[PDB]
């Protein structure tokens, strides 16, 4: 437990995930917990507790399946529940084309500081809302950079389980 491996292996996870589920079409809404709690959010899912592995979001995903329908919320080092409800945002900005997984993720991100992760069963495209903005369709890159620059917040510093 040394916070900067765990942080890295979140991004490594939401990225070989969304990858996956991308190349398929599969649908998906993450959201990620940071200073503002989610744990009303959580409350309204089937609670997971579970070690994060891209392999288990991808399982959650699976269309047509118990755990599918809704967001995975990530709390601290855990995927903590599934199918859990997030506000839908209001915002008439937002495109039409878009459909309501994006719609909860920009509604999450109106009202606390989360990093959501959505992607398009209808494009496969890749999304991100911080803040009350999208972050449409982003290349592995750009998805890259975004996830380093938010949820990692140590430098290159001695490793300890004190930390
Ligand atoms: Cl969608």
């Amino acid at each position: 437990s040394r916070i900067e491996r765990e942080q890295h292996h979140l991004i490594e996870s939401i990225e070989k995930s969304t990858q996956y589920m991308a190349k398929r079409r599969i649908g998906a809404l993450i959201s990620v917990a940071r200073d503002t709690g989610m744990d009303d959010y959580i409350e309204t899912g089937i609670p997971l507790n579970a070690k994060i592995s891209s392999q288990l979001l991808i399982n959650i995903f699976i269309p047509n399946t118990p755990l599918h329908d809704g967001a995975v919320i990530i709390k601290g080092n855990e995927i903590a529940s599934a199918a859990s409800y997030l506000p839908l945002s209001d915002s008439p900005f937002l495109s039409k084309e878009l459909g309501t997984r994006h719609r909860a993720a920009l509604g999450i991100s109106e009202v606390t500081d989360s990093i959501t992760i959505v992607v398009s069963e209808e494009t496969g495209g890749i999304s991100l809302t911080k803040g009350g903005e999208l972050f449409r369709d982003v290349s592995e890159e750009e998805l890259h950079k975004i996830l380093l620059k938010e949820l990692v917040t140590v430098t290159a510093k001695k490793p300890s389980i004190f930390s």
